[PDB]
């Protein structure tokens, strides 16, 4: 069980690393059109579940 | 072991609240070549994972 | 507590799915300005923490 829930803890790691990769290009698209001031929400909202996320992967270790 | 599971469930659940904020800025930058009509299996694929993970999360809980 | 393991990886296998159609979009909407040629990095990013993620996956069933 423990070994097991170790397992699960660094696949989510690993996709939040996913995750990160695919916000990142994202905004690349995004700031092709132009200004990402449009976004700002957008960003508040990423940032924001990102940290909750980060907190609760440190949580976990 | 119960504590941890928790945790990772959370961890699942912010998750999800990052990738449906891409899924929607994805649907946006495609939305400003014209009509989405060439992404509909695409949205049902999108809609239909989202609905397992909402069960699992369901379930979970 | 083992059914409950059980669920949470079926919900991060349902996630990836999830996470790889966002990776195919995005790649289509580069795909329109032209080469991909720039996106090499990203692309070996994205497939080498896809590659981490199946690892564990496979490991944790």
């Amino acid at each position: 069980i423990v070994q097991q829930q170790n397992n699960l803890l660094r696949a989510i790691e690993a996709q939040q690393h996913l995750l990160q990769l695919t916000v990142w290009a994202i905004k690349q698209l995004q700031a092709r059109s132009g200004g990402r001031g449009g976004w700002m929400e957008w960003d508040r909202e990423i940032n924001n579940y990102t940290s909750l996320i980060h907190s609760l992967i440190e949580e976990s270790q």
